[PDB]
């Protein structure tokens, strides 16, 4: 009430802070008013998947088999079965291979099948703005995830001007590049509206348009992979040559749900307790998002969707946590979606829920602790309110945006749960300002 007059009048708070287990909240400001969650929407994803999951899931990458073995020739199909591994690299696959040759296959008599099953519908969540698309941040979170899905390049200016600004790739990218970029004289009258652009295309085509001026160093440029299964079948192909296995066929994709093979070789994730603390530690959307397409497989054994994420999300939420998020809209994991639209109080009762089971989910620890390695190593707010060491939290940070979500321990050591909706702060000084106050008042006055 005194403290919102810290901020600037174009922006919109929604605030709850409640002691864990209490009936009644200690502060109370608007909070049944729906906001933008950003990546606080994953509190929620990493319960839905501790509930549905556990913390032991791992995901599972594999090479099989689906033929007999004659003379070192496979008579059949190899099929490589991505299971939305966010970790797998592209030393695993090499790997995996090195041990299907060992396994002493040479030679396949039929096609290398690159199996997206798992998952169906598009990589894309709904919601999701399209100019992030490219960012390495928004790589579409497919089955098919090599080395996160993203690569970088060098682009070179032109040494005379009005000549092809170029590109260099590492020739291990299995990307196809392209420049129409034009390099500007400095001080030219075209710099000042003329974009440099990003233009995906079919198979991993990228053309890079508009204008460049005139620089003494490259400038770098990291990208996402628009189509991960044919990423993962490059890649898979390239290590299937180097290890001399020659195959008759062609690389196919497998989108429809079959039996599985023979498993010859397989790689699986760190535990889904390690990759979840990774994702609330870092804010990786990518986790986040495989995760949770992994839920809605997972609870309805169809291939993985969105919509399917979405609805089985709801659906832990009410049956196993006792929330019902009502009007709610949850569209993906990681927070990135503009479509995700939550209340403090709901994610009130998703805190209070986790507090009260805490000693079950070991939870709280995954979330940075103020003061400490993470989003929350130094935030000026909370380091001026005295709460460094006090304060367990998710950001959800976006231009404009300034969310935060979980809990503080205050100076009588009850422990109080909160969520702070903060946006439209286009207007770092009354933020400051004002969760210096909030904090400080919240850990010393209870
Ligand atoms: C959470 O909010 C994540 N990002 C988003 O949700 C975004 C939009 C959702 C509506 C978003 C749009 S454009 C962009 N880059 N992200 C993840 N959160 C963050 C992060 O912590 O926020 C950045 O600000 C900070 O670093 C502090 C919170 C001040 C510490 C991640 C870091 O940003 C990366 N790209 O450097 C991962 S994305």
């Amino acid at each position: 009430d005194e403290y919102i007059t810290q901020l600037p009048a174009g922006a919109n708070l929604a605030l709850m802070v409640q002691k864990v287990g209490a009936s009644a909240p200690a502060i109370d400001y608007h909070s049944q008013q729906m906001a933008l969650p950003a990546s606080t929407q994953k509190v929620i994803t990493a319960l839905a998947a501790l509930i549905q999951l556990g913390p032991d899931f791992r995901f599972t990458t594999t090479l099989e088999t689906k033929g007999n073995v004659e003379n070192g020739v496979l008579k059949g199909d190899l099929v490589a079965r991505f299971g939305a591994d966010p970790t797998l690299k592209r030393q695993d696959i090499r790997n995996m291979v090195a041990t299907l040759k060992k396994s002493g296959v040479n030679q396949i008599d039929g096609n290398v099948l690159i199996d997206t099953s798992i998952f169906a519908s598009h990589d894309k969540a709904p919601g999701w703005p399209w100019n992030d698309m490219t960012q390495c941040f928004s790589a579409p979170p497919a089955a098919a995830i090599v080395d996160r899905n993203c690569f970088s390049v060098s682009l070179y200016s032109a040494p005379k001007p009005g000549d092809m600004a170029f590109i260099r790739v590492a020739s291990y990218y299995p990307v196809t590049m392209f420049s129409q970029v034009r390099t500007l004289p400095r001080g030219s009258a075209e710099a000042q509206y003329c974009e440099l652009d990003v233009v995906p295309g079919d198979l991993n085509r990228f053309t890079l348009t508009g204008c460049l001026p005139q620089r003494s160093e490259p400038l770098p440029l990291a990208f996402a992979v628009q189509d991960g299964a044919s990423y993962a079948g490059a890649i898979l192909k390239y290590e299937l040559k180097q290890a001399g296995i020659t195959w008759s066929g062609t690389l196919l994709r497998q989108t429809q749900v079959n039996e599985p093979g023979t498993v010859v070789a397989s790689k699986q994730s760190a535990p889904l307790h390690d990759l979840l603390k990774i994702m609330l530690k870092k804010s990786d959307n990518m986790i986040a998002d495989t995760v949770f397409r992994m839920i809605g497989h997972a609870r309805f054994n169809v291939p993985g969707t969105w919509r399917a994420g979405s609805d089985a999300v709801r659906q832990i939420l009410r049956q196993q946590a006792g929330v019902d998020i009502g009007n709610t809209i949850i569209a993906d994991g990681s927070g990135l979606s503009r479509h995700n639209l939550i209340a403090p109080a709901t994610m009130m009762q998703v805190l209070q829920y986790i507090a009260q089971h805490d000693n079950e989910l070991n939870f709280i620890s995954m979330l940075p602790l103020a003061g400490y390695d993470g989003s929350l190593q130094y935030r000026a707010g909370l380091h001026q309110a005295g709460v460094d060491g006090k304060v367990s939290a998710k950001t959800g940070s976006l231009q404009g945006v300034y969310n935060l979500a979980g809990f503080i321990t205050t100076a009588s050591g009850q422990r109080m749960a909160f969520v702070q909706y903060l946006s439209g702060y286009a207007v770092r000084i009354p933020l400051v300002r004002f969760e210096s106050r909030l904090y400080k008042d919240i850990y010393q006055n209870n």
